[PDB]
């Protein structure tokens, strides 16, 4: 695996159709973004949101929320530890009153794939997608 690599893997996601962003971003010894879409949120990610998206307290996000690149978003459901899963379901918040846009995470081995709908794009099949993105990654050993 190589860097050039891994941009020309998440800028698939914008010809997919689906997709204004997507990231592939490590959280184990490599825990930063490793290459996102150009001019989105998900270049933005911190280590501190990549510990609340993998962390051992799995509740109290659908109280608070979380941020990815510092916009806040909602949980809608999580799978992400359900080992014939491994993805969560986001809705970012807005605003007052812009759009609001589905986000799918999907985990791998060492990294999570981060996909966001465009405008009315419904979350079913960003999550098909970055479940299936997580499986190919953690076959090829990530």
């Amino acid at each position: 695996g190589s860097m050039a690599g891994w941009q020309s893997y998440v800028d698939n996601l914008m010809c997919d159709g689906c997709c204004q962003e997507a990231a592939i971003v490590g959280y184990c010894d490599a825990k930063y973004v490793w290459a996102a879409t150009a001019g989105g949120v998900f270049q933005s990610i911190t280590p501190a949101e990549i510990d609340v998206i993998i962390g051992k307290d799995r509740e109290g996000f659908f109280t608070n929320g979380l941020t990815l690149g510092g916009k806040k978003c909602s949980v809608i459901r999580d799978s992400l530890y359900v080992d014939s899963d491994c993805t969560m379901d986001i809705r970012t918040k807005s605003q007052g009153g812009e759009p609001t846009y589905n986000v799918a995470v999907g985990r791998a081995g060492r990294v999570l794939v981060f996909v966001m709908g465009k405008e009315g794009v419904h979350g079913g099949g960003l999550n098909k997608k970055a479940y299936s993105m997580a499986k190919y990654l953690r076959d090829s050993g990530f």
